[PDB]
């Protein structure tokens, strides 16, 4: 049925090109973007996603926001009949050798970092990563009197007020709150600029003086004041078995190791919870949803130590669910878990990476649905091919279309990385249009999301705080929902 098929519709969003608003807070090429956006509209795309870069907007100084170029961008998106996913991007864009779009965090913050190097995530060797402020300074009032969370709160409130017309009109479907490197709720455990290459295990990023002191206090309260941060976890490009920490029977399974990993992962849960508290306050009553981005760390998923997840801050083992606690935390904020790797197949990864993107996706999505939250996601890598789109479509509706009503399982949306000239080339775009159609359960584009039961209602207050022990009850392993082996709505026949 046309209506029952419409209840199966999963909306599709497309990420805008990086730097559409440049580092100087100039919307550089509105005419070129317009032509691209109109192609997306005709293709049936529901909306677009953009980074709203902190380093662009609050560059002049504290609380000196310039929203004008982004207003022009939003105005154009509105004219082209698309909705918008706005990322509160509190992180650096680019900065690696070769990168074209380079947007550091505000220089006034970096200036404070020159005086206080511990505002940055730091590895054991002491390298400071300037892409994001450590969770350690979330509540440290060291930024001309403000804490880091107060910076993020103030920025979101200013966005809400200055974009109030677009918000009231329904242009903005969700606010994705950036929570770390690349906007993701994680530690910067695999930096290219410090030499990491896939599939290195990465490194723990808790050596800044704030986190180190917090850990030392915690171990003292646990009756082990002498415990130190890991010293046997190796380096970025190691394999797990080469390390004391991650080898079989290694430090990760000792009382000390388990305590550290709980501590380290808990910092991210509380980071996200506290910053989402501010987002709910900032956007209270607006017809938007809140979202976060969870990183997809699929390498080493297939070995018992899950080492790359662990250094990223996801304490996920075969007998400990490190993602369902995140979902549970999101529930009190009514927030969407936006994931990734939706296009990937295990067979596409090198054997030596012990990579399990399919199973990781199944775990994370299942945990969200088990916790009765919305789950969305992205492709991890650029892909233009049918294999990729069919995998996305499978993940979007893992038990297929329900011919007789809404599907029991569906993702809330998918955001495609990324708009480019390549996407819009004739063949690539033709297959993309088939992807959109199948995401839409063979229905034409539906401008009114109420028709597919995605009405936008005013954002409510956060529900009461959930104690950490209750969050961690969600570490109890659960069986995933069953997945089909292939979608029933392939782009071809």
């Amino acid at each position: 049925s046309d209506s029952n098929m419409l209840l199966n519709y999963v909306p599709v969003y497309v990420m805008l090109p990086l730097g559409v608003v440049n580092v100087d807070n100039v919307f550089e090429d509105p005419d070129g973007l317009k032509e691209q956006l109109l192609q997306l509209r005709a293709a049936g795309v529901d909306g677009v996603m953009v980074d709203v870069w902190w380093g662009i907007i609050e560059l002049k100084g504290p609380k000196q926001y310039d929203w004008r170029a982004y207003r022009s961008l939003l105005q154009l998106v509105q004219e082209c009949g698309l909705t918008l996913q706005a990322i509160m991007s509190f992180h650096q864009c680019g900065g690696n050798v070769g990168d074209i779009v380079n947007i550091p965090i505000p220089q006034w913050v970096l200036d404070i970092g020159e005086s206080n190097h511990d505002i940055f995530y730091t590895n054991r060797s002491g390298t400071r990563n300037k892409e994001y402020l450590t969770v350690g300074v979330d509540n440290e009032p060291i930024f001309h009197g403000r804490t880091a969370i107060e910076i993020y709160s103030d920025y979101m409130k200013s966005f809400r007020e200055n974009m109030s017309d677009f918000l009231e009109s329904g242009l903005i479907i969700d606010i994705e709150v950036g929570l770390g490197p690349a906007g993701e709720l994680r530690y910067p455990s695999y930096p290219q600029s410090q030499g990491w290459e896939f599939p290195g295990i990465g490194e723990f990023q808790c050596y800044d003086k704030y986190l180190k002191a917090d850990f030392k206090a915690a171990v003292a309260r646990a009756g082990h004041p002498e415990w130190e941060l890991p010293d046997d976890a190796g380096k970025y490009n190691d394999v797990p078995e080469s390390t004391g920490f991650f080898k079989s029977n290694g430090t990760y399974v000792t009382e000390k190791g388990k305590f550290f990993l709980t501590w380290y992962s808990n910092k991210l849960l509380n980071h996200g919870d506290q910053i989402l508290d501010e987002a709910n306050k900032a956007f209270l009553g607006c017809k938007v949803k809140l979202a976060i981005k969870v990183s997809g760390i699929h390498w080493w998923y297939k070995v018992e130590n899950h080492a790359a997840e662990l250094t990223a801050g996801y304490y996920n083992l075969n007998d400990r669910d490190g993602y369902r606690p995140i979902a549970r935390m999101l529930s009190r904020h009514h927030a969407i878990l936006n994931f990734t790797c939706l296009e990937m197949r295990d067979s596409e990864q090198p054997s030596d990476a012990k990579s399990g993107p399919q199973e990781l996706v199944q775990q994370v999505l299942s945990g969200g649905w088990r916790e009765d939250i919305r789950v969305a996601g992205e492709n991890a890598l650029p892909r233009y091919d049918a294999t990729a789109y069919n995998q996305i479509i499978l993940n979007a509706r893992p038990q297929g279309v329900n011919n007789n009503g809404p599907p029991k399982l569906s993702m809330f949306g998918v955001t495609y990385l990324r708009l480019s000239d390549d996407l819009l080339q004739k063949s690539n775009f033709n297959i993309f249009k088939k992807f959109v159609l199948k995401m839409h359960a063979d229905q034409d584009y539906c401008a009114n999301p109420q028709k597919y039961n995605h009405a936008i209602t005013p954002l409510k207050p956060s529900a009461p705080k959930i104690p950490i022990e209750v969050l961690l009850e969600a570490t109890k392993p659960t069986l995933p929902f069953p997945w089909l082996p292939e979608t029933d709505m392939k782009v071809d026949g």
